[PDB]
């Protein structure tokens, strides 16, 4: 799968509070090659550390995540993005160096008119995430120690 690696940063402080997806956030210079913006299925993984990490992921194991790229236009953020939402998890992810793999696109990036048709997309986009990387699982014949992939 085409990847990025970088450290987990600070965002607008929304995505958690308000939208009920937390985002781990990356930012990239222009010149990094980035899939196009939209909505992928894909793996974050805690790449190796002595850092010790709070709460319930660990280094070295591929995370089920719902990712977003580009520029969050329902809110109008002004810098592009890679995000990930770690399904099923809760960790302090700050300042942590993570690789986020793209397994499948999803769906185009979309400006919506509210919070709330935003939030009933993402719902779907998290669905559609857990059945694709369910099949990925399959198909690189992965080995259980090295995902997490809850249900
Ligand atoms: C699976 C998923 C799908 C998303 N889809 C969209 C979208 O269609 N349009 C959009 O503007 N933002 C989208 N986002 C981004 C959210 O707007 C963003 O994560 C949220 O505003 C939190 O921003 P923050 O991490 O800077 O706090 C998506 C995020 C995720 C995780
Ligand atoms: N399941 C999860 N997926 C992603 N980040 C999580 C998760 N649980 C906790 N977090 C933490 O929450 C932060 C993201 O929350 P968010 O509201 O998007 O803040 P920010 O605007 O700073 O990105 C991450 O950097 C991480 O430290
Ligand atoms: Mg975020
Ligand atoms: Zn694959």
């Amino acid at each position: 799968h085409f990847y990025v690696t970088g450290p987990v940063v600070r965002g607008a402080g929304r995505g958690g509070k308000e939208l009920g997806f937390p985002t781990a956030n990356q930012y990239f210079h222009d010149t990094v090659a980035l899939p196009a913006d939209g909505v992928y299925a894909g793996w974050l993984t805690i790449l190796p550390t002595e850092a010790p990490v709070s709460g319930n992921m660990e280094p070295e194991v591929a995370y089920a995540a719902a990712i977003s790229v580009g520029t969050n236009p329902t809110f109008g953020d002004e810098q592009r993005s890679v995000e990930s939402f770690v399904l099923d998890r809760d960790a302090d992810l700050y300042g942590h160096d993570v690789k986020v793999e793209f397994v499948d696109h999803v769906r185009a990036m979309e400006k919506f008119d509210s919070v709330e048709q935003l939030l009933e997309v993402m719902a779907k986009d998290v669905q559609k995430t857990r059945t694709l990387l369910a099949q990925d699982v399959q198909a690189h014949k992965m080995a259980p120690e090295t995902y997490f992939l809850q249900a």
